[PDB]
């Protein structure tokens, strides 16, 4: 359950990261 | 294998992040 | 717990990626 | 060993990603 909690935690950061990069790509295209 | 399954899903996110970075590096003319 | 240990190391990388994105978003004046 | 191999694989992508972002930050600062 530690390994499963770390797993989710990792995913949720990755969603945050992919959103920051989408925001960068959007800016740069404007 | 829930954990195996998570591994794969995490990696998938990483590929997609790599696609975003390729888009970004093109916009920055590098 | 080698796998637990890996989890933590992965997360650490994600934080650092987040620091880089904060630096990048400042350089892009966003 | 599948979980341990996925672990390494994830790390190695993250190193690639942190390098792409360092290259972005360097460019933008030049």
């Amino acid at each position: 359950k530690q390994i499963e909690d770390k797993g989710e935690e990792i995913l949720s950061k990755l969603y945050h990261i992919e959103n920051e990069l989408a925001r960068i790509k959007k800016l740069l295209g404007e």
